[PDB]
């Protein structure tokens, strides 16, 4: 029986062995409360401290499994697919219904969360994130709804595997390059680039983007309409933001699809980078890793392209 | 045939097409020439007041549009237009010149639901890949694909086949004639922006608003409608001195619920439903120009 | 507080079970009671009540069932506030849009059922079942049709179907969306169906003892005729195609369908596709066959119909309008 | 340029050959075309399968890709059939039209333009046959057709597509896994018939007559579009149970459209001697079946073939 490592970084999500027996016939469960807080509250911090322990503690044992809140699972699964350099299964998992609530989610949502850091298929596909009998990359997948049970979905190239009876069908994995063939080591780190996020929409204000600059911010990532498109007060504060050094990212408010390279927008007359089918949030987290490499706009691209 | 009067505030679409003559007496008239990433409350006002000006002489009114801030565009004419008459957007995701252009067949579609007797006591309507929507719950789903618009929480009210609606729902929040809000008096709206919440946000784009006496801001919150700290701070005390606070959310489906996560009451929030953070900047704008009240804002977004 | 009858099918949607035939009144009425017991929150809203009106797995749903649902319902309409009825969820949408035609009674009907067995890990019947409990008792609930609530999501029993063959998240109403959301025991209603339903359809059921016969083929790449002419050979009153495309017909299959259009078989053109509408003289000719296009519903669902319309006239003309109001 | 061949099945795609339709295809390939048979997809069949495979597995070697013109109905099972039979390694692009060529706003043309754009890259090979659609690249397994008029309705329900293509360009980021083309046991080069396999639907009082009228013309393989997760109406249950006695071949499939029908979960495959297809839905998995059924007419070989390909 393999040996697995729950890291919790909030509050239960079920009822731990105690509240779901079923754990001990599949694997060695060991548990340690690494933080605890809501997932609206997360933040580099946290972000770096579990990076850290999973790398430390890589050796022993066989998979991680990580109790997450909902909210914000989508940004820490994706810092971790990237700083993470462990080869062993790490599994996300929450619960959209509290551990007290008619049918709560948290319970078989955890045995599944085992039995995948479990399969030995599992590893070397990224980092995991185990929602409803599904297996999501951390790459895609986001929460797509605020209350319903199934939120969890990769929008735009969909899921890797579907669990029925503790039994996993994978037919597909991820191509981005992910964890261990990154570039990214946070081991050294102990705070990361400054990196916001402004949102656009019909007589959209440039106080939020000119706040930022201001301030000093090394990136600015912008959730744009349409195809990264930008109301004309945040172009222009970003343009001459792009030109004193800060690195500024195009994304996009829209759910799903690329926000594409030149198309909309001119990136190489104002050394604008975008996402590609980076969200907002998304883009964040490898603006911040990138912006710990270069300050080229021309080489983020690249990262874009790759990551 | 019916007369249709095309209001153009963009480039063309299509491009026309001499179909259109076997359907309507078509005319038309550009209001403005911007691409939709510019809109602003400017042309809204005067689109309002332009329809509700117009309104008896014509049958129905067509807005050619950018697809960028359509539901935007959508829902406040749907909150504010007064004509009995249908009143459809259109836009189209490929340029005019390319191959396999959306527009044509789009505008062609459009006119036939502005000049369809069924479109009517529907509000304004987004005629977009052989679908009719309705503009409250309208919203882009995909950056660059055709069948990007669809009403993600409640589904469309028609479909159209070979020039026929099938229409199946009529939205039931309050619009059009049946709202308060009357802008025609206006030539300038209440001041809501919006700020993003993510892990580590910073709160300076919260601050920058609030110092700069806006009336409004709107959250898009992660989940459920949820702030992260500092964000959450800054909203609360800036509620205390007026400023009127809606959260909302980044996530694009489902509601955002009334004191489910936060506690509502307690901080003079205000809950917005299924509107997303762009939509709710429309009712709120408009909510402000009737009331400040927390309770008053509350119950609006409840009814429309 | 409201008082809710709640008409079981099938198994348990929450608890432990019984293992009991359940065929006796008695016995049936005390698993039901168990349901209460198993869900205590339901007491805080209603009065709850009920029977076993039958006890079989869902796959193996029939004529009969129907017949005796619908007159139950019709029968005891005055003496309750509305019904919950449990069922299994692989016909759950036959089930629903069958009554959402026969039914006249005016107090609100929900259909619930469960993608987990109770004894299972989060199973969701427990949840499903309060939040039916909530639709029934909500007087907002009234006038929208039979319903079917699932997840947190308020369905009508004419667009809802099974999308997924084990996700608690499969039923969908896949297009005309939900019509109402609930969190917290609340329901926003923003939507109701348009098409006729209830008591202002012209079926009647209650002095009906059996339905016409009224069978499906599928089509796909060198489908067999074989199964079109057993139900013609055998004298079915009418046969729905679940067709390829926009309703479209495989060679061999429209040979025979054709013949039987044109000798008094009743025929529907559905579409083995699982959204969107199989549209008039689209793709077939239908005035020229005799055929009828299904319009939105699929091939189940259009079963339900064609068997309703055929208590009424057998004429193909006449058949469309009822494909085309309900 | 590439040299590319465009084998048509039907109508033209593309035109109010199709290289005058489409003048921007010369800038990124040499265009070659012939009209291998021109019928309306919901007429496809077995002879126009054996065709099709014989024909690319012929001149594998005489071009750099393929590009096959078809009708959208039945297009998800010949590109599931193809996916299963292709030896060819280079690549073979599905393409069709929702809206007439003649039409306004006909997707026929930029459909094809992509088409041909996805069979020119040197990434697009070894993933299968694919079925270009609406600024999508699908593989034939996964790929189904989902709304009866929507330009948009090709997708793949359970996995996602494999790439998306913007002006020209693919971004590919998933590869199918399972088995397809050259690595499948799946010859047809000798074959001028295919097993006789039909579908059977299940649904509330379903008559077993149709079931029985394929047992009794002695088919050899059943397929069942069962409810649920791939249940079976009583009387059906039955005449199928007996069927397989008789040694006649029986898959559970599904009429859902998402999902899959599991093994031994709903139905005691084993006491049967039944397959579970998977995600397969009921027309995708004959096509399995019936090459399944060109090697073994054994139970447990077939499902494990399920589970393979």
């Amino acid at each position: 029986l393999p040996n697995i490592t729950i890291l919790a970084t909030g509050g239960t999500i079920a009822g731990l062995v105690n509240a779901v027996p079923q754990l001990k016939d599949i694997a060695n469960v060991k548990g340690e409360q690494v933080v605890n807080i809501g997932s609206q509250d997360m933040n580099d911090n946290v972000w770096l401290t579990l990076a850290k322990k999973i790398n430390t503690d890589c050796d022993k044992t066989d998979g991680f499994v990580i109790t997450h809140g909902t909210e914000t699972m989508e940004e820490t699964a994706y810092f971790l697919d990237l700083t993470v350099k462990c080869d062993k299964p790490v599994v996300m998992v929450g619960a959209m219904r509290p551990s007290t609530s008619m049918s709560a989610d948290g319970p078989f949502n955890l045995y599944n969360a085992v039995v995948t850091a479990a399969d030995k298929a599992s590893a070397n596909r990224g980092v995991l994130v185990v929602m409803n009998d599904t297996v999501l990359d951390g790459r895609d997948v986001t929460k797509t709804n605020t209350t319903d049970v199934a939120t969890f979905k990769s929008v735009n190239y969909g899921p890797l595997g579907y669990i029925h009876n503790g039994k996993i069908d994978y037919q597909r994995t991820p191509a981005r390059k992910h964890t261990s063939d990154t570039p990214f080591d946070v081991s050294k780190l102990n705070e990361l680039p400054k990196v916001g996020i402004v949102y656009n929409y019909a007589n959209a204000s440039d106080l939020p983007a000119k706040a930022l600059v201001d301030a000093g911010y090394d990136g600015i990532v912008s959730a744009g309409v349409g195809n990264g498109n930008l109301y004309k007060s945040v172009f222009d504060t970003l343009a001459t933001a792009a030109k004193t050094g800060t690195a500024v990212v195009r994304s996009s408010r829209v759910p799903t699809g690329a926000t594409t390279q030149d198309a909309e927008v001119d990136d190489a007359k104002y050394g604008f980078v975008a996402s590609g089918t980076l969200n907002p949030q998304k883009a964040r987290v490898l603006l911040q890793l990138a912006l710990t490499q270069t300050k080229d706009p021309q080489q983020i691209q690249q990262i874009f392209n790759q990551y």
